[PDB]
């Protein structure tokens, strides 16, 4: 038994909820919650953008002490960092960005990153300004990821076609 609550259940180990990823991380202090980051950790806008300011920057200024000391991380590649006040730790993982004119196939490699951990707090990866389709990154998620994910997709609009395109 785990804290997550109100989640419709895809399949054996991926749930889903219409929910703000940053109030889901407060209320439940999830072990671990997936940032949508790029690979320069620069947390500008997006889900990455909320989780920083929600961390009142930290971290923003915890990430660039990583970037300074390992490099950029690789398209599809992650890091665990500090989820500071939003969950014991915080999985930065980077999806490919289309508006950069990054390869989809890599999006599969980074959601593999998640089977590392038995339990997930997470937004859909690649979608909302990262330009992918959510109805395929939500496929991905569920044909790739082995261990407990647990989706809090931000638009309730966008959440209601994921659930009524679901096969
Ligand atoms: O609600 C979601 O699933 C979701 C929103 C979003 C953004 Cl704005 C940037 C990167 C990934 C994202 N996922």
């Amino acid at each position: 038994v785990n804290s997550f609550s109100g989640y419709l259940k895809l399949t054996d180990n991926v749930y889903i909820k219409n929910a703000d990823i940053v109030e889901e991380a407060k209320k439940v202090k999830p072990t671990v919650v997936v940032n949508a980051a790029n690979v320069y950790l620069k947390h500008g806008g997006g889900v990455a953008g909320a989780l920083n300011k929600a961390t009142n920057n930290a971290m923003q200024v915890e990430s660039d002490d990583y970037i300074a000391t390992n490099g950029p991380l690789k398209v599809g590649g992650s890091c665990v960092l500090s989820g500071h006040n939003l969950a014991k730790h915080c999985l930065h993982v980077v999806g490919p960005n289309v508006n950069k004119g990054e390869d989809i196939q890599l999006l599969k490699s980074a959601y593999e990153n998640f089977n590392q951990h038995e339990v997930l707090l997470a937004p859909l990866l690649s979608a909302g300004i990262f330009g992918a389709d959510p109805i395929h990154s939500l496929r991905v998620c569920v044909d790739t990821v082995r261990t407990n994910v647990y989706l809090a997709v931000f638009d309730k609009n966008l959440y209601d076609k994921l659930v009524s395109s679901f096969l």
